[PDB]
């Protein structure tokens, strides 16, 4: 272990709400979403939620005022009330927070951070400042779902984050879903329509692999790439590499691209195991798998064990994902598994 | 200065052709193709060219044979005949070459290499190895042009191979093309449809700045970040950035994204200027105007001089790149130059 493990969460402990990247939080016709999102923080998990300074002051600001982001993650990490950080949402340009990050605040106050899609720049301020932040869901996307939170969700929010045992075997939820149903007032009232889920599907490997997770939204990373954000060389070694597809649906060929560097980099040599998220919507379910076997045939790889389909990244429900944590791919039986607490 | 300078062709002197990523050259159907730019070089250039071994060995073996394709490029490096190399066309994975070049043999073999596209690969191959590369025509894309070569791409290899002298101010083409025409035999006889070129366009600045050449096709150059194949750090400091998009054309939001990455890298911050080409058929060419100064405008760089369609990249006709040259854009004319001969 080269990362820190953040102290678990329990009923009484102050949450903090973040827009480190979209500021849609704060904007009117969104604001109601927001708050029902804190809702069930307080009702379900027993804790007080606060907002950052700036986190609710609108997608304009918040776009413009990259320096006012980081100032309210520092803040947040810099105030030992604060027990847990969650993202309101993703985004796109969060990586301009980068030159105003004072990873030593991070270093010096270990705790929770949530959040994924675009908060993976997010993860890796953190992981380069040495603490295992959490790859999983969002205010606005979970926390807020309509009429009720998925219990799939609930269920691995409290494995993960209020017990410091074993998370164990991740199950695949029975149910997922993608659908747009705008985020306006007058939809509060309406459930999503949920899609039977098939389960995890092994795309190759024949052995039991363990390794620590490392990655997150592969759009995203390529954001990171070549710069100094970029995980040092030895948290690639033996690990089990995560990818999820957003919403833009990227191009399979894009998929290609963005393996064969992983390549160019010798990651994938090193890895242990790579998992994959579900696509949104199940868009590319069957062309992604053609561009990775593809690039697992270019260059060698054919018996890496490659778990597809599972239920994390830009569907719902999720579980999560804590970053450096020992997981477990076994294709005997084509589980997946976390080999530790998420928290102390 | 920092790259190597190649000696300057001449009447009499061998070519090697060579294909380190699409294969097509030797497929039947296209072969006719590369035997016509063949013909161009012998005719128009009064030089002599010999094929690497496995160069026209079609494109399903060379796609298979990444290695093959390594030992094409170091067998026309080490053979002390061979005074230049050029691509037959570009591709999306000569990435892969990358275990199986030896560029201690580049290093100590200095000549001229030409190519564009995913050829940027192979530039980055010299690049690392000290060696002054040219982004230019390739054999089956340009001296293979119907009926005639284009004059304004035959002065630009004339004026920048074949003389030590300075190459001076790069005038615009009078007209441009970029339509598909099958390159199947029973169409040499046919011209492509020109249009008329309006000219450079100044996106931004006021001052004249000069720097040393660095970049490439901007999809391709993704392909090496995080590798070791990256440029070092110095070779960013006071450069002329160019960037041209490939015929998959580009949506304009990665355009941004890419833009961002550099940013985050801290390269943009270090150029005294950007330059662009003509993006293929002009798509998306008031689309990427906006994404870069949208960029620019994110990150306080509104007074960088950045100089607008160009005549390189995926349009014809093209001049002449040289890496590591160095340049000039002029804010108060809207032109471009290069203040150094391209060859010894
Ligand atoms: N105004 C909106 N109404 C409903 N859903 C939205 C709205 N804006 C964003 N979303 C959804 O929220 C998701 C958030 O993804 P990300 O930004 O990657 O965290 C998007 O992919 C959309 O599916
Ligand atoms: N069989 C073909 N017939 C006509 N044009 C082609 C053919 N194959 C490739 N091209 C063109 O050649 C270029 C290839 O780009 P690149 O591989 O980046 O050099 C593109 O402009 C293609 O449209």
């Amino acid at each position: 272990a080269m990362l820190i493990k953040p102290k678990r969460l329990q009923a009484g402990d102050i949450v903090a709400t973040v827009s480190p990247s979209w500021g849609g939080a704060g904007d009117s016709e969104i604001r109601w979403r927001y708050e029902q999102g804190v809702k069930r923080l307080e009702e379900v998990f027993g804790l007080t939620v606060v907002p950052m300074p700036n986190s609710l002051k609108g997608s304009e600001f918040i776009y413009n005022n990259p320096q006012a982001r980081a100032e309210d993650l520092m803040t947040a990490f810099q105030d030992t009330r604060v027990k847990a950080i969650i993202a309101n949402i993703g985004g796109q340009d969060s990586i301009r927070l980068l030159p105003y990050i004072d990873f030593n605040a991070i270093r010096e106050n270990p705790k929770i951070f949530m959040g994924y899609a675009d908060v993976t720049i997010s993860h890796l301020f953190c992981h380069k400042a040495g603490l295992s932040s959490f790859y999983g869901p969002a205010i606005l996307t979970d926390f807020a779902e309509n009429v009720e939170m998925d219990p799939y969700t609930v269920e691995m929010v409290n494995r993960t984050l209020f017990s410091n045992e074993m998370i164990g075997e991740i199950q695949p939820a029975p149910e997922w879903t993608s659908e747009r149903l705008e985020w306006i007032e007058i939809n509060k009232d309406t459930r999503r329509t949920m899609q039977q889920n098939n389960g995890y599907e092994l795309l190759q490997g024949s052995t039991t692999v363990q390794g620590r997770l490392i990655g997150g939204c592969i759009e995203v990373l390529e954001f990171a790439k070549g710069t100094e954000l970029w995980p040092e060389k030895k948290h690639w070694e033996d690990s089990i590499l995560f990818f999820e597809t957003s919403e833009d649906h990227p191009e399979p060929s894009y998929i290609k691209y963005w393996l064969r560097n992983y390549a160019a980099q010798g990651i994938l040599q090193k890895a242990k195991g790579i998992i994959f998220g579900k696509p949104k919507d199940e868009m590319y379910y069957e062309e992604y798998k053609h561009e990775i076997l593809q690039v697992m045939k270019e260059h060698n790889l054919e018996d890496l064990p490659i778990l597809y389909n599972l239920n994390f990244g830009h569907t719902e429900p999720k579980f999560i994902l804590p970053y450096g944590s020992m997981a477990e791919i076994d294709c005997e039986n084509g589980s997946f598994s976390i080999l530790e607490s998420g928290v102390e």
